[PDB]
């Protein structure tokens, strides 16, 4: 156990027959994600959706990760920002965990391909959206550590959503990217992880939204990171950025965590902003 | 001995040393009055350059020789312009204008909203102006900067700009000389009115960040790094797009695409009028 077989859940499980394996995504946490129609998730008919599985090459250690990935999502529910759970293949063969497809992919290449197509408003809706399925998961008592454009899919109708349910400091990702650069000083230093540090980092999703998909310090080690913090050094106003949004960046950036925003009220905020913001 | 040039040389009895400024290019600054460099009763407020009673025989000849090049360069409202010397019988003494104001970068530092009076937009262009205005004038009298920084530009009590002295050694503050130099005079050691180009723009960022260090958080071999890869610095959080452009112009990796410092007063003119006092 889960060697040899892995526990039902009539509530989750789809036939396998009714879901057509279709054509590699890429990587994610865990496993590959390949692209699938499904039949009937929620009667006859298909859907495109999204399924997670173990590369070929896994341990029982990632097919433990891959279990508790898919039980964490049955706990945490359903809300429109986050990508959601919608069946498992766990019975007589690889473990197949069915979500939602997101089409346009994560934020990041989604708003750099679109750098000079996205008005004003289009960009504050996208933080609005992330702040949204940020603030659901915080009331489902979950702490993201990871918050980056990176980890935001979109799909075909704009649809933001969240992608995450000794720690190296020095590794970088696909696009040569230090995953330390989103992180609040108190998690950096103390090793300290609260919902106020993931408010930290969506302040650093905000400037990559407000830059198109910009790269936070280029050119700055690690080691240098952790100066300009201490220091009080941050991150400049996005070129077009109004003061408003940058002043929502700052507060995030606030040094006493308890000073800064909750995800609550940058919800509120954005909300406010969105109706007022041009098209 | 020195010898003598009666065009410039003033009895020692003519100047009072008063308090030192600090220290210069070749030598030690002190304050000083100067009794009839014109009336002959009248009293002159001046800047007095001596060597340090720790200079070398290279020190002295450094000294000559920038006092000889002043002597050449002729006069301009936005240069540090040579008044006169005390070249016999004692230490040499190169007097020149007073700028009571201090340099430019801690200037505009003491300016900074909370200390000094904040400066509106059009003082920050006009400070700019100002810079290529003495550039300019330089740059006709065929002479090369190579090191124009706002630490090397000088302000008076009426708020005149005066540009002053026409890899990993740091200033008093702190700050790599390097970030301020092109790429061909970096690595080719090129030096033309071109590479002093680029340096005007590291300068016009500098105001208008009011003082802000270049490439923060970012090591000399980064920097090298980056310069080839085509990275230049972030827009200023309180700058136009249209200034920002001027210093990518001036930032531009062919040098013979970079603007002159003709068409920098002329742009900069032309802004400096349209440019509001009101913030
Ligand atoms: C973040 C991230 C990117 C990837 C896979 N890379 C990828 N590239 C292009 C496209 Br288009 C695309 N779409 C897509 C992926 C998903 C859910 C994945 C999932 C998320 C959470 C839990 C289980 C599965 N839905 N739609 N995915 O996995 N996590
Ligand atoms: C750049 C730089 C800063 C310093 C000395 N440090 C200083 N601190 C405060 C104040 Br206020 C002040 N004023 C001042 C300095 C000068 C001419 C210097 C000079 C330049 C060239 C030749 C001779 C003399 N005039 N007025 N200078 O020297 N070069």
């Amino acid at each position: 156990v889960s060697e040899y077989e892995l526990p039902e859940d009539p509530r989750w499980e789809l036939p396998r027959d009714r879901l057509v394996l279709g054509k590699p995504l890429g990587e994610g946490a865990f496993g590959q994600v390949v692209l699938a129609e499904a039949i009937g998730l929620d009667p006859n008919r298909v859907t495109k959706v999204a399924v997670k599985m173990l590369k070929s090459d896994a341990t029982e250690k990632d097919l433990s990760d891959l279990i508790s990935e898919m039980e964490m999502m049955k706990m945490i529910g359903k809300h429109k920002n986050i990508i959601n759970l919608l069946g498992a293949c766990t019975q007589d063969g690889p473990l197949y965990v069915i979500v939602e497809y997101a089409s346009k992919g994560n934020l990041r290449e989604y708003l750099q391909a679109r750098r000079p197509q996205l008005s004003s408003k289009d960009l504050v809706s996208c933080a609005y959206q992330v702040a949204r399925g940020m603030e659901y998961l915080a009331s489902k008592k979950c702490i993201h550590r990871d918050l980056a454009a990176r980890n935001v899919l979109v799909t075909e109708d704009n649809v933001m959503k969240i992608a995450d349910f000794h720690i190296d400091y020095y590794k970088k990702t696909t696009n040569g990217r230090l995953p330390v650069k989103w992180m609040a000083p108190e998690a950096l230093f103390d090793r300290i992880y609260t919902h106020q540090s993931d408010v930290w980092s969506f302040g650093v999703l905000l400037w990559e939204i407000f830059t198109l998909g910009g790269s936070p310090y280029p050119g700055v080690p690690v080691e240098e990171l952790f100066k300009l913090l201490k220091e009080g050094h941050r991150m400049d106003k996005p070129s077009n950025c109004t003061n408003e949004l940058y002043m929502m960046m700052r507060d995030c950036w606030h040094a006493v965590p308890s000073q800064r925003p909750t995800f609550k009220q940058l919800v509120e905020d954005l909300d406010r902003i969105v109706a007022l913001t041009s098209n």
